[PDB]
């Protein structure tokens, strides 16, 4: 497939490495669509030349320059930066569907059939379950689409400072329309939810198609001892996302 | 309506409190629907004349004597105790459906529309979304799905040692089929949400209709300044809990 692609984003090098993690995870194994990164001038060459190998595309955006259409909207509401840079992944007309994946995000086995769904197909967000979590979702790139969010965002925010309030603010009908736009939790299992709901994670845990590290604390946030091979319920995933680091990553960025 | 009805639960004095707060609520907004009680012989003499006056019926069940049916379930499996005489909420075939309500929620506003659902209809549960939040949920009282819970029960238990496990086992196609048995999140919102994502909470909050206690910490374990009339964003909440049971329940404990 060349039209349709996960996207993924990162304004900085320590994302990076998630995003070289996640699109190894991808390729490891075995997705027959494309790989796209969204990046920012911020992406060191170290990291830009890793993404341009893992990737197929690497596409680069600047909000900060005044040339970019969201340029605005950032001097009016500094704190959508990064959600600014994110819904530049509905400017991506050059693919006809997409799956937008954060980059702290890890994935444990194929995944293509998620482009059987429509936009805006995503998971249940724990916490408040009536709004889905922005970390992974099915979309459709999109310029009047893009400028649809663009608007809502210089008009009104987003309810929690940041994109997944302004989504589900604009994807609105998500909590009471069409189940198949409900995106099984599998498909976005929050490394929380292994704490929150150990039971629920001991019954179904074992089916975790997508892991993702949502909170303060992220993998390369770790110390990985390469011996043992472990960092010092959450560690097996930790270990994985540090085992294809190791493995696949580090001697990329070695060249 | 006489063929349907709010059905709650109580094995002890703490929880019928809890019950008689609800069923306070209940008709405070006005229910046309019946409201009725489930409860063991462990409720004193004093909580039940109060729930004999503040429900339409009062149901005596006694998992402990061996002419139940599923005493012989209990003694297999102990913690399923609770869980066991909960079930016996399907025995209530003098209603054509009814909506079982956990004694530690609370009613903010009408919510008859919910007999508009059918069995088995419940809202998501906060930390594994994928599973329904066994507190609230439309059913259809039967002789049948009790036998065929009960069975379940004894063959394989429930995977959280709790009615929850059980009944999204049972009714294991409510994360992927009809999203008309998704109950919105404010016909069960966990009193816990209002910290998970407070954001969320500020923006929808205000539509609560239904206020669950979830957690290890009861409205009844808290100390209530009758003067200055508040507990010693959960609070709102607690508050109302105490200004019903303090005005409308005690007086009537008293008789
Ligand atoms: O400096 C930064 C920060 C973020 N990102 C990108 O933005 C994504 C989102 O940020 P992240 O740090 O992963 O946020 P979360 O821990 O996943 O959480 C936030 O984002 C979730 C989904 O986007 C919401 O469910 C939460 O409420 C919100 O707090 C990341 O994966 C990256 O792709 C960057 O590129 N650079
Ligand atoms: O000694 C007891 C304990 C419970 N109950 C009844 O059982 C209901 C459930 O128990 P509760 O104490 O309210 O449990 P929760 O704090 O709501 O939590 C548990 O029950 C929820 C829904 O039932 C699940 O989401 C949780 O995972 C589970 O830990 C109560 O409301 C009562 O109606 C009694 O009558 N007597
Ligand atoms: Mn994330
Ligand atoms: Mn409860």
């Amino acid at each position: 497939m060349t039209d349709q692609a996960f996207v993924t984003l990162t304004t900085n090098d320590a994302y990076a490495k998630g995003a070289l993690v996640l699109g190894s995870s991808l390729k490891q194994h075995r997705t027959s669509r494309r790989l796209a990164v969204l990046t920012t001038p911020q992406v060191s060459d170290t990291m830009r030349k890793a993404l341009e190998i893992v990737f197929d595309e690497v596409i680069t955006v600047d909000i900060l320059d005044s040339g970019d259409s969201a340029h605005l909207t950032l001097m009016k509401r500094p704190e959508l930066g990064v959600t600014l840079t994110k819904l530049h992944c509905w400017s991506l007309t050059q693919y006809s569907k997409c799956v937008f994946m954060d980059a702290d995000t890890l994935v444990l086995a194929n995944i293509d059939d998620l482009f059987e769904r429509e936009e805006l197909s995503a998971a249940p967000d724990p916490g408040w379950p009536d709004c889905f979590n922005s970390g992974v979702f099915v979309y459709q790139p999109s310029v009047e689409t893009y400028n649809q969010l663009l608007h809502v965002a210089s008009e009104q925010g987003s309810f929690d400072g940041g994109d997944q309030g302004l989504l589900n603010t604009f994807f609105n009908s998500w909590a009471t329309t069409d189940i198949r736009k409900h995106l099984p939790f599998i498909y976005n299992l929050s490394s929380i939810s292994i704490y929150s709901y150990l039971p629920a994670f001991k019954a179904f845990g074992a089916n975790a198609k997508v892991v993702h590290f949502l909170g303060q604390t992220k993998p390369w946030n770790y110390t990985y001892d390469t011996k043992t091979k472990s960092v010092r319920t959450h560690p097996q995933f930790l270990n994985v996302w540090w085992d294809i680091f190791t493995t696949s990553v580090v001697p990329l960025l070695q060249q």
